[PDB]
């Protein structure tokens, strides 16, 4: 990808990230995307998803993901603003059951 294009997909993912209390950068067919995005719909939590695989700039959007955050699968979840990491990161917090405060904290849960 392009120095330009780079820059623009870091500046739509943050802006993203900072415009939505829940985001999950994923690809329609990964497991753990859909596993993560499957959790956040029983717990009510609303989420606004980027699947990579239907986007023409999904590339360039996962190298400014790995600029930003340091983390080079999906799905990369976002929680207030704030980088979690993917399934596993969201997954552990849900154990502790701190995941629940977190999502109603941010307004993604109701």
């Amino acid at each position: 990808p392009t120095e330009e294009q780079l820059k623009m997909a870091l500046q739509k993912a943050q802006q993203l990230v900072n415009s939505n209390p829940l985001v999950v950068f994923s690809k329609t067919y990964a497991g753990y995307c859909s596993r993560v995005k499957k959790l956040f719909d029983q717990l009510g939590a609303r989420y606004q998803t980027i699947e990579l695989d239907q986007e023409s700039d999904g590339d360039a959007i996962q190298a400014a993901l790995l600029q930003w955050t340091g983390q080079r699968t999906v799905p990369n979840v976002f929680i207030g603003g704030k980088h979690i990491g993917g399934c596993d990161s969201v997954m552990e917090k849900h154990r502790d059951g701190k995941l629940v405060p977190m999502l109603t904290e941010c307004g993604a849960i109701a």
